[PDB]
């Protein structure tokens, strides 16, 4: 499974506004989807997309962090201080995947390690993969860079698919 | 075929230095390698990007990389593009080497083959001095890749090497 084809459909617990609850893919239909990998190392990179959440809101995607590990202890990472290492009032869903299903779905598991890779994916409001970057394990992702991508990809599909040459 | 994993092996006749030349993957072990496709036959590519990165090629030579752009024709196409200027819509002089790929091996090879408009999606890949796969980003055709982006995971990568 690769770029342009219908993304995967995923599910399950996430931790939300200090709360666990039930998420599906289906249910975010109509706006884009953010989905990130963190590897279960320093949280200030989903903790960057916490906070810039907002502007993703302005562009009307939904940011969804992805762990391989269990929705109680990602609420217990949740009320925990970000000065202890925990993750601290986040605005964004951490989704739990002990099961790693998602991570296989998605093609970022290391089926020897036990481990994901930080994948991050880009899809659309027709449920399409538009985007894919995945790293090894050392490197961060830039938040201004998936910002770019994803106002890029609404422009084109606003504006037929197409985007001028040497864009903003 | 993903990350962590020795790079697919890529070879055949290049556009160097205004200049067909034979490059292969094993030529440039000890320095980095970005290996970027850029579609030709989107009917809206710009060849903004790929000129992006022939002028940065300083930047990417300061951190012991070599670019490489790979495109689905021949290298005698790539030469007769390389020798069109680009107020006619060539490419003009390129300071990377562009990579012939008519037969999508090295698409296939690196997975973004569109086997259906037989257009390889705008992949991205960075490769070690030991030649594994580090990183690669894969964007659906409307959208163009961002050379500092590239420059920051390569430096990112090269740090960590030596930390």
């Amino acid at each position: 499974a690769t770029v342009r084809d219908p993304a995967p459909q995923f599910s399950g617990k996430a931790v939300v506004d200090g709360a666990i609850k039930e998420i599906n893919s289906n249910d975010y239909k109509g706006k884009y989807i953010v989905l990130f990998f963190y590897p279960m190392v320093c949280p200030t990179e989903i903790i960057a997309f916490s906070d810039r959440y907002l502007e993703f809101e302005k562009l009307n995607t939904q940011v969804i962090a992805v762990s391989c590990d269990s929705e109680y202890s990602h609420l217990a990472w949740v009320n925990t201080p970000r000065k202890k290492g925990g993750l601290g009032e986040m605005k964004i869903p951490v989704l739990a995947d002990k099961s790693m299903e998602i991570a296989r779905d998605y093609g970022v598991l290391i089926e020897s390690a036990g481990i994901a890779l930080r994948g991050l994916f880009v899809i659309d409001k027709k449920g399409t993969l538009r985007h894919s970057t995945i790293n090894d394990l050392p490197v961060g992702r830039n938040v201004d860079e998936v910002l770019r991508v994803v106002e890029a990809f609404q422009y084109a599909d606003e504006n037929g698919d197409a985007i001028p040459c040497g864009w903003t």
